[PDB]
């Protein structure tokens, strides 16, 4: 039967079917979706990611011929199970609803999406990882979000990854490419390397990218955290806190996919992505491609 | 249980269940979206208009209970059916593709609500209301429609009615409210007045809005077609051709709430909104509401 | 001596000089800015309003000699305190440290200033008045704001007059203009009349604003609430939740000019404004002027 | 045959045929450009207002057949003579270069058409109507623009007039009519009143639209001198300086028509637009729209 | 003598004097628009691209001297000969209506340049070289264009070269470069190579431009068909289909330079630009320079 | 205790304190704006620009500890002594304002730093710097900027280092850095190598940076001249005139950094920002930091 064009149809994300989080259902990928921005420090937005990644995912309808005439994501199947009922403020009831709905999601497919929202969503997402052994995170980030406290409070954008830490024994490590800028949070580079993460600084992947997916885990279960920002702002303009010479969709993309290729992957989540920031609307359309590529390399290689 | 904000959840007209054309549903309302913008002669951008109603509609999902504190649309079963699947480009397919999904939709619902998409869209949609008795079209609009031919064509959208009363014979009348402009089409002008059709000048509607109400069909079968053109671009600026001194939200709405009161209404459609024309959002905002008002309306006098 | 164009110069409120908070100063006038949005429902950007307002308010620098030649706000002192100092998150701490700095502001100046920021801030801007006898506060506003839990939560925009009420027991009366819209918290609207507040619905405005102004507090200490969705859309469409057939520029400064000339005016509130969504950037220009306008005819008619 | 639709085409005024200032030809209707925004004292853009007003006048081609049957402006020849070549900074040339196109262009139509620009074009432009006996000049305008000196110079937008009649001792009369706004420059209205010139406020306007009428003059020489910002800024919001509260476009096109149907009109000039403010682009269709309909009625009355 | 500044006079390519299709004039380029988007399948715009492209290339008017001191384009003359009058809809009509403009602007320069437009034009465009022995196309595109049906339609933008192939022996060969994405057609790949077609994907650019250059065509009648999103996104972000990872304008330009210099240009369009999706107004400054430059290496090599 | 979040607070550069130019003050950095650009040839902006970098430089706070853990700027006291008071027009009395509030600023700080405003007001900014022997000018730029006279001005932005070098001959050597495009001006280039002044292309850059670095001056007083048309149009749209394939935000730091390295750093301006131009807001918060980022090279290396 005939296909709908992008503008045409329900934006679900890949088109896919809708359903509940703790509905009757199963898929090999699924995606939640998790409008929360109240939490970063300068310029909102975040909150109309993910239904702009949903719009611009319709240009992204698996499965994919290459060039090369290989198809992937033949076989995989989707289900959007739509956003998580968050409430006006109260941070703390949106942390456990988000909690709560991660975990439905993740018993019911193999590969869960989550779309945030500010980087803030990726602490509560993570609780629900909490039986993933040894689980480690592979942040792409321009910031290493590893503060204890910022600007009177503990759930910033600039602390989910050390909440993350404090409440999940099992996440024993974080490797983070990307990092660039004029500060950082002195206490927290201390706390991250106390602790054996791996830092990445872009001036690295622009030396020797090589190198970079050298440095990259091996053989472990792992969850991809992908902030918008990390990637140059010349590419990805619509976000909060841009930060100039950053990765490229390539760069961001090579070391995914190498990530992918000789690691389990649990899960990913791709936030700050602010397409009120954006009218050309390129920063949408080339993040849902990048979510729906990953994808790609996860299961075209998949134990 | 909680609800979710604006922009929360999946974009449903007023958050009602998807279901298809021809699927095994029934529902007091059910949207159908036609995003098709190439008939029109200006600034395209109205086929993103059934997503952006639809987006809008979330601030104004049903029933309502009004500032005196009574209830409107109470138990009023709503459906969103989609949008009809369009090829790329070949007009007279989109048209067969229109008229049978309208068809479908108005079998199973009592009021049909069609999401434009540019002002051609109405000429299939009318087909699918051949078998109304005396069916008379309330259009709200700064033109007439009545065009015979235009810059070689007979399916722009300054068409539509000329070419439904060809194909419908049970079309007996059409009456038209906000005309204004410097240039009619003198041979449309002639044609239309000599079927008996009613033409209300905007000029008349600002002398004397108790007078135009008065010239509205009474105990007849009505078809509503609103052109957010109709609407003055200060009001509504997101539309391919405004034209200035046009109805305010208030007028047009009472027109409506008048034609509604007094008639059996079959169904509505509302075109030529252009998202992308109107970076404040309010057009999109308020023409939702118009249409979710419109229904209030409707309903509140169902014999 | 040469003056700045309005592109020129450090933006600060009326160019006014800059001080502190708990400084050793004192003025007829002083702004206070409070760039919090986190509490409101729908599309965020209030923050960013107090610099908005502050760089718009350069248009409106005073005194003003109108056509007839008769000079207002001569001699009358201006001063920026600048804003609160806002923490991330953390609703709670932002309402302590809002209504210090507008006690401490207070303490300083005849008639204090407030730049939101969304509506939730009139709840901690408020609680500095508690020792104002019989309180009155005339609202400009589409919408009540007088619920008590929406989203989970008792601190959104849709409850600071809630909130206020409940802290201050001297908040006798509360006088909110221009409501409209399809749908009203009703156990609000219920309790609101039951506490005696008067409730004008633009209806009434448009039907008889004589009637209106003749509804407004006399003698009373009269606190201004304007939101500045109040106004109609086409006016003013750079805020989150726009309303058709809001008030003019005019009606609006009628309402206000008519209780600044009966009553003793102990402060104003100016918030929702959105920047952001009005590229146009008259949103921002005819809102600053309204707050000059406004204190022309408070210092008119002061006893 | 075909006729291209309004984004079809090179943009000249009304789609008439290019020539240039000096050429050999005559038409009744010529258009000039003047790009000259340097005078204005706060947002530019007025530069690009000449090529956004020819690209808007293609949705209004001559001649017109309204909805009576009626067809204006009938054998009615127009022509675009460009646009003065502009210096960069020097005012004093760019005015000497202005004048003598003006001069040029007059000598070969019955009206000219000039396209700003700010308004301090109109100095040089009315300088090539030195030999028009009692000349009388009608503005439309929130502002009057007869200051003296503004800034530390002479020829800001706020002297075009001023800067005329101390030119021109034919220029005998001004009628100023939409004034409003917090400030006036005490000087320049009163320099105004000494000569006798007519300033009728915004408030005359809306208080008895008749009354404004009958001071208009009669059966005199006429010079139509348009600021956009005369009309109010919901309708036109693509101009520098905004004042609420202004002119509906039928109310501007009244006074227009009614000094077009009662005098010889010698010009007219259409200033302040400033498209890059207004990205729904209705400012610049209504104002292309307005010069059209201006010249239905200067040609419909011809003696 | 005084010479316009981008902002001022008529918009013409490289600002040259406008001619008709069919009129007397003979020029070494000729500009020809085709304002045709409604083949495209995402987001329309680029019909407003010919007028963008003019406008902007008032930034790149003819001769040019580098900063070595030489001259190129030195006595080249140059003429705009419009758009091509395009009727709504209609498809073939105005396939037919664009073949007959090319060919006659076609006999009165050497070299055409074309406007587009999405990039179905180029099938209609071709039609006019049918007398052009071993025709040769050089194609910078991110897509193929070679399939035969897309969303039940034989003339979407991404068929232009199959139709073209189809309905011209004489067009012998095909070079594309610059191909990526996740999705190809696998028909039109296969058709594509079948037919001996060269296939460059950017990847081969990135990896070694030498050798793609040393694959472009030698000694040979070459038609330039340059489709913008060919390009990458972040430096030409003005088109509806953009994909990551694509030329820079230098890679771009290189390629255009070599094919250039060692063939015989018989023509060249510019299609896809989306003016309207980059509100820096980059994309069509770029993109104008692109084709003044392309046309700076062709003329110093010709024959 | 607390800290303004970038959105809070009086936007001054690096929030630093507001002083009057010939004030009694002493800061080791001290800022000062001209918010003048009616020199530019094409697309008006930058008089805004100013004002945009210092709300953006509430992103880059002093001091800064690195990812090392290393702090600049500890200890380095700045102040923001507002803009230069501009009248509007009058370019010569604009010329002496900038001149002698640039040489009162001077006079109380160690590096002053200037916000354009167009790339003219170096000409005026330059003139404070007559006291300096030997001073050597390192520019970023697209364009040579050389010109003697341009569209019949002396004072256009494209003669200020032609205008500074002839009213300072202790201004003995420009080294200009990124030059790329089309045209070049013959005559200023002729006369810039006659003075002995150095110019590289971008290509110089692409091909060997080191050995653009080895041409950098050493032990000498340098003034930096930032045009941020300088950098890649990709990385900063937001000026009036882009040019493709510039530089990389790190390169043209990696140049400043050198410089600053070795050199006695006098002064520096950022000219041509045009915030306006730039919707997505990272053409200011880029350059606002590589003002910062510089400050942070100058002050880690004196003597
Ligand atoms: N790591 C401190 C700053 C992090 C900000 C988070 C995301 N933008
Ligand atoms: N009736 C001729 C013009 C109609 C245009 C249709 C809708 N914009
Ligand atoms: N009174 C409920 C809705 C109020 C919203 C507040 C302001 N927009
Ligand atoms: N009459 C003083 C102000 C005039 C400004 C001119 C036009 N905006
Ligand atoms: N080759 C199939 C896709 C082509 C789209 C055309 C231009 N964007
Ligand atoms: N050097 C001639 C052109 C310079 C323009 C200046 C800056 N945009
Ligand atoms: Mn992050
Ligand atoms: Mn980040
Ligand atoms: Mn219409
Ligand atoms: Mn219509
Ligand atoms: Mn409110
Ligand atoms: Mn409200
Ligand atoms: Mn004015
Ligand atoms: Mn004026
Ligand atoms: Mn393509
Ligand atoms: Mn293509
Ligand atoms: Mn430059
Ligand atoms: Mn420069």
């Amino acid at each position: 039967g005939p296909a709908h064009l992008p503008y045409g149809g329900i934006p679900t994300f890949a088109r896919a079917p809708l359903v509940q989080p703790d509905g009757d259902w199963q898929a090999d990928v699924a995606a939640l979706g998790v409008p929360f921005d109240i939490a970063l420090g300068f310029r909102p937005g975040a909150r109309f990611a993910p239904r702009a990644l949903r719009e611009a995912s319709l240009r992204s309808v698996p499965p994919f011929t290459g060039l090369d005439g290989k198809t992937r994501l033949q076989g995989v199947t989707f289900a959007d199970a739509g956003d998580v009922i968050l409430p006006s403020l109260e941070p703390q009831l949106a942390h456990d609803r988000i909690t709560e709905a991660a975990r439905q999601v993740r018993g019911r497919c193999r590969v869960p999406v989550f779309l945030g929202g500010d980087h803030s969503v990726s602490y509560p997402l993570l609780r629900a990882f909490a039986d993933v052994p040894d689980l480690h995170v592979v942040q792409l980030d321009a910031h290493l979000d590893f503060t204890d406290t910022r600007n009177d409070t503990k759930w910033s954008n600039s602390s989910p990854f050390r909440r993350a830490c404090e409440a999940l024994p099992n996440l024993v490590h974080i490797t983070t490419v990307g990092l660039r800028g004029l500060r950082f949070d002195p206490e927290a580079v201390a706390a991250a390397r106390a602790r054996g993460h791996t830092i990445i600084p872009m001036d690295d992947v622009t030396a020797d990218l090589a190198g970079v997916l050298a440095q990259l885990p091996r053989g472990q279960n792992v969850y991809f955290s992908v902030d918008v920002d990390g990637f140059d702002p010349a590419v990805i303009p619509g976000t909060s806190s841009p930060e100039p010479d950053g990765l490229t969709y390539a760069q961001g993309m090579k070391i995914l996919a190498a990530a992918a290729a000789n690691n389990t992957v649990v899960g990913l989540d791709l936030v700050e992505l602010a397409p009120n920031l954006d009218p050309t609307g390129r920063s949408e359309l080339l993040m849902a491609r990048l979510v729906m590529e990953t994808l790609c390399e996860v299961f075209d290689h998949v134990l």
